[PDB]
RNA sequence: AACGUUAUCUAUAACACUACU
RNA sequence: AUAGAUAACGUU
C-alpha cells in the first residue's frame, strides 16, 4: 500500500540504470516491505509501532529507576516488545518462506538475552512473527504469546511488491552482472546420481547417423560439451560461452537476414473472404463425394431421434392395466395389409390378459413382494409363465412368446428382416448435403417438428425442479424463471421427459428379459408405450404411439409405419438398438436439454424460444457420430471466418468432413455453411469498451456488449460473447465413447503406420537452412538453446538440488505417486498361460508377447525378484537406462468427443521411470522459465493471460501517447494526423501438426548436450537412454491382429501388412515418432526457445523500422498464443501483419514445429489458449461445459455422494463465470438426476416428504436425500457445509434476541444459551437432533476447548449395499501373494501385527520397500479396492441402482450406533426406524450448544462465512463492466503445525521427535501440539473405550475392527495436521480482490443478480483468528470500523461541504451521530486511547489535542503545534494538513458507497438535509460531469426549506475547491478504442458549480413540464392550481411520487422566489368535499413530457386510486 | 497412458416405473 | 509435496 511510496519506487525504476544500485534497491524493496508488513501487525494488535529499539532503551522503559551502565545490554536491536504480566516479550517481524532466518535470529536473541533474563529477576520470552507472501499464512513460534492474543486478524497484500520485483527484473534481467549479484549462494551441484558413465553410447548406430548428420566443427563442439563437467570447470559456463561465442556469426547473421526481409513483404495476407469459402466448398464436396457414398433418397435416411411422440389422451384414464388393455386392443385391431401386420396383430393377441385383470395384478403383486424381501435374488426358485386368458405371463410386463399364436413365418419375419435378432465393400452412405430436395426434406421436418412440438401441454407445469427452486432462480433473476416456466409448458418440455422415463423402463426392464420374452414399457403419458424384444449387451426397443387422428405426431425420421385402428391410429416405429451408454445418455437428456435452452437463451430478447427448442431437443438427443462430426469443425470454420488472417480455405478443403446420416445432420450443415459466409461479413461489427485506467489497475475494460452479429442455428441477433458461446458449446453436446473399438483402433493403427512410411520414405535429411519440413536449422536452435540455458541456470543457482528435491530423486521408489497407482502399464515375457489366443501365436509366427497389468502390482513383483530396491531411486534410473535395451510400446482409443479418437500409448515400467527422470529435469528447468505454461499449475493460464492482456494494453498507450505527443500539441493539422504513429495490436493463436509423429528427435539431444547442472556420467546415460529408445517397437494389440487375420480378404494397400511382412510380425519399429504426450517438457521447452527466435526477430526488424514493439509468447505444449504489440509511422499494418506471419511460419518450421495453418489465426483482440479467452483484458471461458456435465456419471455409491460429485461441476461452473441462476438451473438438475436414480422424485415410492416434519424438501437434510439450500457464495465457499450452516444461520437469525440479533457470530452464539427450546419448530428440533446425533457423538460437552471439525468427519448415512461378484483378478501377481499369504497359515495375523507396529502406513505412503509391500499386500482385504480394480460399466451401476432400490439395502445397525446402544432395511423402512428413534430422544441447550461450538466455532473458515452472511450490507447495484480473474484468499491464516503432515505421522508413531529429515525441535513442537490436540479431544480414550467394548462382545479380538480404529484415528490426525495446502482456485469476479475481505465481498456482490452486482460492506470486521480444530469464544476489535468512520467522515466533509463550515460539521457529526450503529463519540474515544494516532493527524488537530507526541512519532516514522497553526491557518481541509512548510500529512481515501451506514438527527443548513446527503446514493460521485448530468429526483432528496428565499445562499454550504472530473482520447489504434480517465478540473467546474447547473436545468425542464396555463408558471391561475395540488397531496396519503412531486415544485418556487407563498399554501377557500376534488385532478393536463409524464400520470392514477378506496 | 489441475466418498464379511394426464 | 477410489476440464 501506500500508493505514494508506490510511484516513488516507479520513478526509481525508471531512473535506474546501474546493476550496482539495482541490488540496493532491492534490498529497499525488501526493507519496505518489511516494515509495512510491521506497521499492519501492531496496527491488528493494538500496540506501539517500534523499528529496531536498541535493548537498553528497552531496559531502561520496562525499568527507569535501575541505574544504566551496570547491566551490559546485548548490541541485538529488537524490532518490538511487550511487557504485560510482568513478563516481556521480544517481538522481530520477518517475511520469508522458510524458518531458517526465524530459527536463527531465535537462537541469537535467546543466547544473547538469557543472562539478562538472569541478572533481571524477569524472563525474556522470544516471539518470532512470520508471514508467508504468496500464501498470507502467519506462523508464531512462542506460544505464550498465542495465549496472550487469542485472536490476529492480519490480512494484506504483497501484489504491489511483487509487480515491483518483476519490473526491477524485467529491466535489469539482460546484465549478467546484475543476475550473478541478486543470486543468492553459488551455483553448487549436489553427488553425481551415478558413478560410472555409459563408453556403448559412443557405438550406438543412432548415435552414428547423429554424428555424420552434423558437419565437423558441429560433431567436435558436441563431443566436447558432452564431456564438460561444471564442477570441474572454474566456471560452469564456459562451453556455454564458448557456443554461443561460435555460433554468435550465424545467428545474427539469420536474424539480419529475418528482419530484413520485412520490406520485401507485400500486403496481401491471407485473410478470408467469400471466394476462398466458396472454393473450399467446391472442394470439400468434391472430396467427401469421392470418399463417402451420396444417396438422394429420403428412405435412406437414418433416425435423427431414437424416438416418436404423440401428445397425450386426456379422454382415457392412467392406470398401467388400463394402458395395457387398451395397447392390447389397438394392436389387436390394426386395419390393412403390410409387411409386419399379421405380427403386430399377433403380438396384441400375444398379451391379451383377456378381463382377468386382478389376478393378473395379484399373481404380478405377489411375485414383486417375494422378489423385495432379500438383499440377493433368489435361486433355485425356477418361475413359471402363468396362462391368463391367451398370454402366457412370465413377469409384470412381461410376456412369453406362445408359438401357439403366432405363424412361424410370421414370427421369423418379425425377428430377422424387422427386429434384426439372428441374421446370418461399400462405401459409408450419406445424403447429400448440399443437394438442394435434402435440404428442402430438412426444412419440412423441422418445420413439422416445431408445429407440433409448440403445441401447448394442456397440462399444469408443476414438476420437481419448478417447485423446489423457483423462489431461488426467480430471486436470482425473473427472466430466467420465466424462460423456464415457458420451457415447461411447451410440448417439448413433456416429449423429452416422456422419452427419457420410457427410455429409463426400457432400461430397467431389458435387465431380465429373456430370449423368448418380451417386455411392455409405459410411461407418464398413456399414449406412448415401448416393446422390448428379447436380447442377448445391446437394447432392443419399439415404440408405439396412439392417435386419435393421424399425421399428428413428432416423426423424426424413425417411424416405421402409420395403421388405422379403433379410436384412431397406431404408428410404429422402426426397431432400435442401442448400446447402455447411449441409453443413459437418452436417460439423462432433459437435463443437457434445459440448460442448452436456458443457456442459448439467457438474456437475449431478440431470439425466438422456439428455434432454441427445436434445435436443442435434436442436440440434446443425438447420440451419432453424425453431429459429432459437425460440432467440433464448425469451431474452428466460424473462428478463422471471423479471423483476421486464417487459412480457412484448406481446412474446409482437406479437413473438414462431414458424416451426414440423418437429416438434421443436413440442416446443420447449411447452418455451418452460411454461418462461414456471414462471420466473414461481420467481423468489423465487434466494438471494444472504453477502457477505464486507473494508472495502477485497468478497470472497465473488454469488448463492448451490443447484439449485432446474426446468430448461427437459429434467428436473432447475439453479443459476441453470445456469438463465441455459440460457437463453441455445441462441441459439449457431442457423447464420449460413441467410438466402435474395433473401427477406432483399425484407423489408429492406419494413421499411425501411415506417419511411420511417410517419415521412412521421404523424409531423410536432419539439418538444413531452407526451413525444410521435418527439419531443423543446426546453428540457430543450438544458439538459442545456449541462450536459454544460461537464462535459466543464471536465474536459479541450486537448480540441482530444487531438482532432487521437488521430484523425490532422493527418496525410495515407493514415494513416487506416479510409480505406485493403478494406471495401465505392459509387461513382456514369456506369458502363454494368462493370455490363455493360439490360432494368432499358431499362425502369425513372430510374436512380441506382452501382456496389459497395473503399474503397483509391476512395482510388487520388480520389488519381490530384487530387481529394483530401496536405495534412491534415481540411482536405479541410471542402473536400468544401461541395462533396458529395448523399449516396447503398445495402444488403444482414449475414447474422447472429437471426430477421430486419439491414440493413446502405453509403455513398460521401465521406459515408464526414464522417462519420468528426463521429463522432470525438463520440468524443473521450465518451471523458471516464464515462457512456459506447464510449470503453471491447472487455471493459472487464466491469470497469465490476463496479467498479459492488461500489461500490453498499458504499453499500447503509453507509448501511443509518448510518441503523438507532438502531433497533439500540434493539433492544439491533417497532414501530422497522417505522419503520426499508429498502433497495431496482433493476436496469433496456433497450434501445431503432429507435435508428437512429425519432430526431430535428434534436436532434444543438444539440449541435454549442452545442459550445465548434469555430469558427463548423467549425460551419456541420458543420450544413451534416447539411443534405445528411438529405436522402440510399437506392438500391435491382439484384437487388431484378430480383426485383420479374420477378413478372408485382403485390403488393396494395406499399409499394416507392408509393415508387418503380410503379418508376421506383431511388432512395428518407430524412429521419429516420439509418443504422445512423452516428453510435454521438453518439447514446450523448444517450442519456447523458437518463440524467442521470433520475438529477437520481430524486435529486430522494429528497431530497423524505428519503432517499439512488445511480444508476449505463451507456450502449453504445441499450442501457442503470441501476442504483438506496435507501434510505428513507417508503412500500412497489412505489409506489417503478413511480414509476421510468414516469418512466424519460417520459425517455427526451423526448430522442427510445423504451424498448423489450417487452425492457427490471427485475430485483432481476441485470444484464445487451451480453451480459455481474453477478448480485451476480460477473462473469458465458455461454463456451459461445466454445466452439461452435471449429469455426467458419477460412482453411484449412494444418493448424498453422487449429488456431492454433481454439485461438484455445478461449483466448478460458477467459478469460470456462470450466472447464479444458471448456477440454480445446474444445481436443480443435478438434485433431479440423483433423485431420478433411486426413486426419490415428488410422489414416488422412496419420497421421504411424507416421514419427515418437513412443509418441503428444503428442510430435509442432504445427508437424508433432501435438496441443498443456501446463498451461492455459501456452496462455492464451503463445499456443502451450506446446509447445515446456512440452517444455523437462520436459527440464530430467528431466535437470538433482539439486543444480540445484529452482532457478530460469536456473540449470538455465546448467548444461544439463553434460547427457550419449548419455542423451537419440529422441522428445527427434527434436524437439531439430526446433527447432534446422528453427525456429532453423544460423548462431547460443551465445556471443551479443541473438537474435531466437520472436515474430520463424515456425512453419508444411507448407503446401499451391493453383493458384487469378485471378478478375474488373475493378471494380478501382487493378488496371487495376498491369496497366498491368506492360505497360508497365521500370514494375515502377522500382517496386521505389522500393520498396528507402524500404523502411519495406514493413511500415508510407505517410504520402505517392505513397507510398500504389506501395504499393497492390506490393500486387497477392502472390497472396495477389489471391486474397483476390474473393469466397470457405469451405465450397469446406474441400471442396477435403479433395480435395487426397493430391496433391504440399508444396514441399520451402522446407524443405530451412532445414538446410544433384524437385518438390511429398505429406504422407506429406514426413515420410519429413523423418524421413530429420533422421537424418543432429547434436546436441551447445552445440546444445541454442542451443536453450535462442534459446528460453527471450529473452523475459522466457517465463523468467517457465518459473519460475512449475518453482517452483510449490500450497496449501488451496477452492471458487470470489466471481468478479473482472482485467486482465493486461505481463511485459515494461523498455522499450528511446521513440518509436513506425513512427517508429523511418522514422528508420532513413536515418540521420538528425531526422525530422518525431521528438524529436531521444531519436530518436537508440532509432537506436543499433535497431543494436546489429541488428549483434549479425548480421542485415543474415545477408540480405546470403542476397541475394549467390541472386543468385549465378540469375545476375542476382531483385528480388522482394530485396523479400522486405527485408521479413523490416524485419518483424522491426518487432517487436523494438514498445513496450507495452497489449492489453486481462480474465480473471475467484478474487481480485482487481494485482501479475504474484499474476496468475500465481491464474491457476495457477484452471485446476487444476473443483471447487475452489488458493493459489499459487513457491519463488523467478518474475520476471526484462530486456528482449525479449537472454538474460538472471544470476538475482534473494532478499530478498522473506527478507521472507515473516520475516513470516510473527513473526505466527506473535504470533498462536498464548504471549508468554513467543515470544522462545525465535523463537531456536530462527532457530537450526536453514530455509524454502523455504533456511536460515533466511541469511536472517537476508542482512536484517541490507541497507539494508531499518526493516520489521524489531521482530524485531530482540527479538535486540538495530539498532545505534542503526536508529531514526534510521526516525525520519526519518516515541528511543533505552534507552527502547525500558523501554516494550517489558510489550510481548511479536514482530512489534508501540512505538517511542514510543503510537508503533508493525509488519511488515506475509502469507498463512498458505505455512506449508507450513517444515521443521526437531520442536519439542516439553509434549504439542504445534508444527512440525506449521507443517506443518497447518486450525488456521491466524484466525477463533476456526472454530478452535472444527475436527474431532479435524486437531488430532491435534499430539500428541507422551512422558510428560504434563494438558492445560492442555501447552496453557499457546499465545498467550492474544484473536483476531478474524467475526460477521454482517442487510442488511435488499428483496434479503435477511447481511453477515460480522471484529472483535476479548473476552478469554474466545483460541487457547487455541478449542483447549480444541475438544479438549473432540471427545474426549467419540469417547470415547462407543469406549465399548465399558457399565461405561465408564476401566472396566479397556475399558483392557484399548485396550491390545489400541494393542498391535494398533503391531505392524502403520503405518496413517494407526491413527495418528490412536492419537492420539485417547491424548489422550482425556490428559484422564481415564491417560496413565501408555498409555506403559505392551504386547502383553497373555494374548494371537505372531496368529489370538486376528484373532478380538478380528472381536470389536470397530463403533460406528455418524455421524463416526466410516467411519473404524473402514475401518480395521477395513484392518487384516484386512494380517493375511491377512501369512500 | 502420460501430464496440469479441480472437487467428491472413506463399510469386517427374481423386477423399476405404475404418474395432474 | 496423504493414500485409495470416483468424476470433470485442458494438453499431448
Ligand atoms: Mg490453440
Ligand atoms: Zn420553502
Amino acid at each position: 500500500m501506500d500508493y505514494q511510496e508506490y510511484q516513488q519506487f516507479l520513478a526509481r525504476i525508471n531512473t535506474a540504470r546501474d546493476a550496482c544500485v539495482a541490488k540496493d534497491i532491492d534490498v529497499d524493496l525488501l526493507m519496505a516491505r518489511k516494515d509495512y508488513f510491521g506497521r499492519e501487525l501492531c496496527k491488528s494488535l493494538n500496540i506501539e509501532y517500534r523499528n529496531d529499539v536498541p535493548f537498553i532503551d528497552i531496559i531502561l522503559d520496562i525499568r527507569p529507576e535501575v541505574d544504566p551502565l551496570t547491566i551490559d545490554a546485548p548490541h541485538i536491536t529488537p524490532d518490538n516488545y511487550l511487557y504485560i504480566n510482568n513478563v516481556l516479550y521480544i517481538i522481530d517481524y520477518k517475511v520469508s518462506v522458510s524458518n531458517e532466518s526465524s530459527v536463527i535470529t531465535y537462537d541469537k536473541y535467546y543466547e544473547l538475552t538469557r543472562d539478562i533474563s538472569d541478572r533481571l529477576s524477569i524472563p525474556i520470552e522470544i516471539v518470532i512473527i512470520r508471514i508467508d507472501p504468496v500464501s498470507r499464512d502467519l506462523h508464531i513460534n512462542s506460544d505464550r504469546f498465542k495465549e496472550l492474543y487469542p485472536t490476529i486478524v492480519v490480512d494484506i497484500n504483497f501484489n504491489q511488491f511483487f509487480d515491483l520485483k518483476q519490473l526491477l527484473y524485467e529491466k535489469f534481467g539482460d546484465d549478467e552482472e546484475f543476475l550473478l549479484k541478486v543470486a543468492h549462494g553459488d551455483f553448487t551441484l549436489t553427488a553425481p546420481w551415478c558413478k560410472t558413465g555409459c563408453p556403448e553410447f559412443w557405438k550406438h548406430p543412432i548415435y552414428k547417423e547423429f554424428k555424420m548428420s552434423m558437419p565437423v566443427p558441429e560433431r567436435r563442439l558436441f563431443e566436447e560439451s558432452v564431456k564438460f563437467n561444471a564442477y570441474e570447470s572454474e566456471r560452469w559456463n564456459t562451453n556455454l560461452v564458448k557456443i554461443r561465442e561460435y555460433t554468435k556469426k550465424d545467428y545474427s547473421e539469420h536474424i539480419s537476414k529475418s528482419a530484413k526481409n520485412i520490406f520485401l513483404a507485400s500486403g496481401f495476407y491471407k485473410q478470408p473472404n467469400k471466394n476462398e469459402i466458396s472454393e473450399g466448398w467446391t472442394l470439400m464436396v468434391e472430396r467427401v463425394q469421392d470418399q463417402r457414398e451420396i444417396s438422394k433418397s429420403l428412405h435412406d435416411q437414418k433416425p435423427s431421434i431414437h424416438f416418436i411422440w404423440g401428445a397425450h389422451n386426456p379422454g382415457n384414464s392412467n392406470n398401467a392395466t388400463f394402458k395395457l388393455i387398451l395397447l392390447s386392443k389397438s394392436l389387436q385391431s390394426i386395419k390393412g395389409i403390410s409387411t409386419y401386420t399379421e405380427a403386430f396383430k399377433s403380438l396384441g393377441k400375444m398379451m391379451d390378459i383377456g378381463d382377468k385383470a386382478i389376478e393378473y395384478e395379484e399373481f404380478c403383486m405377489s411375485l414383486k413382494s417375494k422378489a423385495r424381501s432379500s438383499w440377493k435374488q433368489i435361486m433355485n426358485k425356477k418361475l413359471e409363465p402363468k396362462q391368463i386368458n391367451n398370454a402366457l405371463v412370465l413377469w409384470e410386463q412381461q410376456f412369453m412368446i406362445n408359438n401357439d399364436l403366432i405363424d412361424k413365418s410370421e414370427k421369423l419375419k418379425l425377428f430377422k428382416n424387422f427386429c434384426g435378432i439372428g441374421k446370418h465393400v461399400s462405401k459409408p452412405k450419406i445424403l447429400d448435403f448440399d443437394d438442394a430436395n435434402m435440404y428442402l426434406a430438412s426444412l419440412t421436418m423441422m418445420e413439422q417438428s416445431k408445429k407440433i412440438l409448440s403445441k401447448s401441454n394442456g397440462l399444469k407445469p408443476d414438476n420437481f425442479i419448478l417447485n423446489e427452486f423457483g423462489s431461488r432462480i426467480k430471486d436470482a433473476n425473473k427472466e430466467t424463471y420465466d424462460n423456464m416456466h415457458k420451457i415447461f409448458e411447451t410440448g417439448y418440455w413433456q416429449c423429452i421427459s416422456d422419452f427419457s422415463t420410457l427410455m429409463k423402463n426400457i432400461l430397467s426392464v431389458s435387465q431380465y428379459n429373456r430370449h423368448n420374452t418380451f417386455r411392455i414399457a409405459m410411461c407418464a403419458n398413456n399414449n406412448v408405450f415401448a416393446i422390448v424384444f428379447p436380447s442377448a449387451a445391446t437394447v432392443v426397443y419399439s415404440i408405439i404411439v396412439l392417435h386419435k387422428e393421424e399425421e399428428n405426431i413428432f416423426n423424426p425420421g424413425c417411424l416405421h409405419g402409420t395403421f388405422k385402428c379403433m379410436n384412431g391410429y397406431i404408428s410404429i416405429s422402426r426397431a432400435i438398438r442401442l448400446d447402455k451408454e447411449r441409453c443413459q445418455r437418452i436417460v439423462s437428456s432433459p437435463g443437457l436439454f434445459l440448460t442448452t435452452c436456458l443457456l442459448f437463451k439467457h438474456d437475449n430478447p431478440t431470439l425466438v424460444m422456439s428455434d432454441i427448442m427445436n434445435f436443442s431437443i435434436y442436440t440434446s438427443l443425438s447420440i451419432t457420430k453424425s453431429v459429432l462430426s459437425l460440432t467440433e469443425p464448425a469451431r474452428y470454420m466460424i473462428m478463422n471466418s471471423l479471423a483476421i488472417s486464417s487459412n480457412v480455405k484448406d481446412y474446409i478443403a482437406e479437413k473438414f468432413s462431414p458424416y451426414t446420416k440423418t437429416l438434421f445432420s443436413v440442416y446443420m450443415t447449411r447452418l455451418i455453411k452460411n454461418a462461414c459466409f456471414d462471420a466473414y461479413d461481420q467481423r468489423q461489427r465487434v466494438q471494444l469498451r472504453d477502457i477505464y485506467l486507473s494508472d495502477y489497475d485497468i478497470t472497465q475494460k473488454g469488448i463492448k456488449d451490443n447484439r449485432e452479429l446474426t446468430s448461427i442455428w437459429f434467428p436473432g441477433s447475439v453479443t459476441l460473447k453470445e456469438y463465441l458461446t455459440q460457437i463453441y458449446l455445441p462441441f459439449y453436446f457431442n457423447a464420449k465413447g460413441l467410438h466402435e473399438k474395433h473401427h477406432v483402433m483399425v484407423d489408429l493403427a492406419k494413421t499411425i503406420l501411415e506417419i511411420e512410411c511417410e517419415q521412412r520414405e521421404n523424409i531423410k535429411e536432419i539439418w538444413s537452412t531452407n526451413c525444410t519440413k521435418q527439419t531443423v536449422n543446426l546453428k540457430i536452435l543450438i544458439h538459442s538453446l545456449c541462450k536459454n540455458l544460461l537464462a535459466d541456470t543464471s536465474r536459479h543457482n541450486h537448480l540441482r538440488n530444487r531438482i532432487e528435491n521437488r521430484n523425490n530423486f532422493r527418496r525410495s521408489i515407493t514415494t513416487i505417486s506416479t510409480f505406485t497407482s493403478s494406471k495401465s502399464c505392459l509387461k513382456i515375457g514369456d506369458f502363454r498361460k494368462e493370455k490363455e489366443y493360439e490360432m494368432l501365436r499358431n499362425a502369425m509366427p513372430n510374436y512380441t508377447d506382452y501382456i496389459s497389468t497395473k503399474v503397483f502390482d509391476r512395482l510388487y513383483e520388480l520389488l519381490d525378484k530384487k530387481v529394483l530396491t530401496d536405495k534412491p531411486v534415481i540411482e536405479q534410473i541410471m542402473d536400468m537406462m544401461i541395462d533396458h535395451k529395448k523399449f516396447y510400446f503398445t495402444f488403444f482409443n482414449k475414447g474422447q468427443k472429437t471426430s477421430k479418437d486419439r491414440e493413446i500409448f502405453v509403455g513398460e515400467y521401465e521406459a515408464k521411470m526414464c522417462m519420468y527422470a528426463v521429463e522432470r529435469i525438463a520440468k524443473e528447468r521450465c518451471k523458471l522459465n516464464p515462457d512456459e505454461m506447464i510449470s503453471e499449475p491447472g487455471d493459472g493460464k487464466l491469470k497469465v493471460l490476463e496479467q498479459k492482456s492488461e500489461q500490453e494494453i498499458r504499453f499500447l498507450v503509453e507509448t501511443t501517447r509518448q510518441k503523438n505527443r507532438e502531433i497533439d500539441e500540434a493539433i492544439e493539422i491533417e497532414k501530422l494526423s497522417l505522419g503520426k504513429a499508429k498502433g497495431l495490436k496482433m493476436e496469433i493463436n496456433a497450434d501445431m501438426s503432429k507435435w508428437s509423429a512429425q519432430d526431430v528427435f535428434y534436436k532434444y539431444f543438444w539440449l541435454i548436450a549442452l545442459d550445465p547442472i548434469l555430469y558427463p556420467q548423467e549425460k551419456e546415460r541420458i543420450l544413451y537412454f534416447m539411443c534405445n529408445y528411438m529405436d522402440k517397437e510399437l506392438i500391435l494389440p491382439d484384437e487388431l491382429l484378430f480383426n485383420l487375420l479374420d477378413q478372408k480378404v485382403a485390403y488393396q494397400n494395406d499399409i499394416i501388412a507392408t509393415m508387418t511382412n503380410q503379418l508376421n510380425s506383431n511388432t512395428v519399429l518407430i524412429k521419429r515418432n516420439w509418443l504422445q504426450g512423452n516428453f510435454n517438457y521438453t518439447s514446450s521447452y523448444v517450442h519456447s526457445c523458437a518463440m524467442s527466435v521470433y520475438k529477437e526477430i520481430l524486435k529486430e526488424a522494429i528497431t530497423l523500422l524505428d519503432g517499439s514493439i512488445l511480444v508476449n509468447s505463451l507456450v502449453h505444449s504445441d499450442d501457442n498464443q503470441t501476442s504483438i504489440t506496435i507501434v510505428q509511422d513507417k508503412m500500412e499494418n497489412d505489409k506489417i501483419i503478413d511480414f509476421a506471419m510468414k516469418e512466424f511460419e519460417r520459425a517455427c518450421l526451423t526448430f522442427g514445429c510445423q504451424a498448423n495453418m489450417k487452425k492457427t489465426y490471427v485475430t485483432n483482440c481476441i485470444k484464445e489458449f487451451v480453451s480459455l479467452f481474453n477478448l480485451y483484458g476480460e477473462p473469458f471461458s465458455i461454463y456451459g461445459r461445466f454445466l452439461l456435465t452435471s449429469v455426467g456419471d458419477c460412482a453411484y455409491i449412494g444418493p448424498y455422494e453422487d449429488l456431492a460429485s454433481r454439485i461438484s461441476s455445478a461449483q466448478t461452473a460458477i467459478k469460470h463465470g456462470c450466472p447464479p441462476s444458471l448456477a440454480w438451473v445446474s444445481i436443480a438438475i443435478s438434485h433431479w438426476m440423483t433423485s431420478l436414480t433411486y426413486n426419490m422424485l415428488p410422489g414416488q415410492s422412496n419420497d421421504p416428504i411424507d416421514y419427515f416434519p418437513a412443509e418441503n424438501r428444503k428442510d430435509i437434510p442432504i445427508e437424508l436425500n433432501g435438496v441443498l439450500d443456501a446463498p451461492l457464495s455459501m456452496i462455492s465457499t464451503v463445499g456443502l457445509e451450506s446446509g447445515n450452516l446456512y440452517f444455523l444461520i437462520k436459527l440464530l437469525s430467528k431466535y437470538t434476541p433482539v439486543m444480540q440479533k445484529r452482532e457478530s457470530v460469536v456473540n449470538q452464539i455465546a448467548e444461544v444459551k439463553n434460547w427457550k427450546v419449548e419455542d423451537l419448530t419440529d422441522n428445527e428440533i427434527f434436524r437439531l437432533k439430526i446433527l447432534r446425533y446422528l453427525v456429532l457423538d453423544a460423548e462431547m460437552d460443551p465445556s471443551d476447548i479443541m473438537g474435531e471439525t466437520s472436515d474430520m468427519r463424515g456425512r453419508s448415512i444411507l448407503t446401499p449395499r451391493k453383493f458384487t461378484t469378485a471378478g478375474s483378478l488373475r493378471k494380478l501377481y501382487s493378488f496371487s501373494k495376498y491369496q497366498d499369504r491368506l492360505s497360508s497359515p497365521g500370514g494375515m495375523v502377522e500382517l496386521f501385527t505389522y500393520l498396528l507396529e507402524k500404523p502411519e502406513l495406514l493413511v500415508t505412503k510407505g517410504e520402505d520397500m517392505k513397507d510398500y509391500m504389506e501395504s499393497v499386500i492390506f490393500r486387497y482385504n477392502s472390497k472396495r479396492f477389489k471391486e474397483s480394480l476390474s473393469i466397470q460399466n457405469p451405465a450397469q451401476l446406474f441400471i442396477e441402482q435403479i433395480l435395487f432400490s426397493h430391496k433391504p439395502v440399508i444396514d441399520f445397525s451402522g446407524i443405530r450406533d451412532k445414538y446410544i446402544n433384524l437385518g438390511k432395511v429398505t429406504f422407506t423402512e429406514a426413515y420410519r426406524l429413523l423418524m421413530r428413534d429420533l422421537s424418543s430422544l432429547e434436546l436441551t441447550n447445552d445440546d444445541i450448544q454442542v451443536i453450535y461450538s462442534y459446528i460453527i466455532l471450529n473452523d475459522p473458515m466457517m465463523i468467517t462465512i457465518a459473519n460475512t452472511h449475518i453482517l452483510s450490507i449490500y450497496g449501488s447495484p451496477q452492471r458487470r463492466m470489466g471481468m478479473s480473474c482472482s485467486t482465493m484468499p486461505e481463511f485459515r491464516n494461523l498455522k499450528l503445525i511446521h513440518h509436513s503432515p506425513a512427517l508429523v505421522l511418522r514422528a508420532y508413531s513413536k515418540n521420538n521427535p528425531d526422525i530422518q529429515g525431521a528438524d529436531p525441535t521444531e519436530m518436537a513442537r508440532d509432537l506436543v501440539h499433535l497431543k494436546e490436540f489429541v488428549e483434549n479431544t479425548n480421542l485415543e480414550e474415545k477408540m480405546k473405550v470403542r476397541i475394549a467394548m467390541n472386543e468385549a462382545e465378540k469375545g476375542q479380538r476382531d483385528i480388522v475392527f482394530e485396523l479400522k480404529e486405527m485408521t479413523r484415528f490416524y485419518q483424522v490426525c491426518y487432517e487436523y495436521v494438514k498445513s496450507t495446502e495452497h489449492k489453486i482456485k481462480v474465480f473471475i469476479l467484478p474487481a480485482k480482490s487481494y485482501t479475504t475481505t474484499d474476496f468475500c465481498s465481491l464474491m457476495q456482490g457477484n452471485l446476487i443478480k444476473d443483471k447487475e452486482w452489488y458493493t459489499v460492506h459487513y457491519l463488523k470486521q467478518i474475520l476471526s483468528g484462530g486456528h482449525k480444530a479449537i472454538m474460538q469464544h472471544n470476538a475482534t476489535s473494532e478499530q478498522n470500523i473506527a478507521f472507515e468512520c473516520f475516513k470516510l467522515i473527513t473526505h466527506f466533509a473535504d470533498s462536498f461541504i464548504d471549508s468554513l463550515s467543515r470544522s462545525a460539521f465535523l463537531q456536530l457529526i462527532i457530537d450526536e451521530f453514530s455509524y454502523k450503529d455504533v456511536k460515533v463519540s466511541k469511536l472517537y474515544d476508542i482512536i484517541k486511547n490507541g497507539y494508531n494516532r499518526t493516520d489521524f493527524i489531521p482530524l485531530l488537530f482540527r479538535t486540538g489535542d495530539l498532545r505534542q507526541a503526536d508529531l514526534d512519532k510521526y516525525d520519526a516514522m519518516k515541528i511543533l503545534i505552534r507552527s502547525l497553526d500558523y501554516l494550517n491557518n489558510d489550510i481548511f481541509s479536514l482530512s489534508r494538513i501540512k505538517v511542514g512548510l510543503d510537508e503533508f500529512a493525509t488519511i488515506k481515501k475509502a469507498h463512498f458507497s458505505k455512506m449508507v451506514s450513517f444515521e443521526g438527527p437531520p442536519i439542516k443548513t439553509g434549504l439542504l438535509d445534508l444527512t440525506e446527503l449521507m443517506k443518497s446514493q447518486d450525488l456521491l460521485n466524484l466525477n463533476y460531469d456526472n454530478i452535472r448530468n444527475s436527474n431532479l429526483i435524486s437531488f430532491s432528496k435534499l430539500i428541507c426549506c422551512e422558510g428560504s428565499d434563494n438558492i445560492n445562499d442555501g447552496l453557499e454550504f457546499l465545498s467550492d475547491d474544484p473536483m476531478n472530473f474524467t475526460e477521454g482520447e482517442a487510442i488511435h489504434s488499428t483496434p479503435i478504442f477511447n481511453i477515460y480517465y480522471s484529472k483535476r478540473g479548473e476552478r469554474h467546474m466545483t460541487y457547487r458549480n455541478a449542483i447549480k447547473l444541475l438544479i438549473e436545468r432540471e427545474t426549467k425542464i419540469f417547470e415547462e413540464a407543469f406549465t399548465f396555463s399558457e399565461n405561465g408558471f408564476i401566472s396566479p391561475e397556475n399558483l392557484g392550481c399548485l396550491e390545489a395540488v400541494v393542498s391535494l397531496i398533503k391531505l392524502l396519503k403520503t405518496n413517494e411520487w407526491s413527495t418528490v412531486i412536492d419537492k420539485c415544485i417547491h424548489i422550482c418556487l425556490i428559484k422564481n422566489g415564491m417560496d413565501h407563498m408555498y409555506h403559505s399554501f392551504d386547502v383553497p377557500k373555494c374548494f371537505i368535499n372531496w368529489v370538486m376534488f376528484r373532478e380538478f385532478i380528472n381536470s389536470l393536463p397530463g403533460t406528455d413530457i418524455p421524463p416526466w409524464n410516467v411519473m404524473t400520470e402514475n401518480f395521477k392514477k395513484k392518487c384516484i386510486a386512494l380517493i375511491n378506496s377512501k369512500f
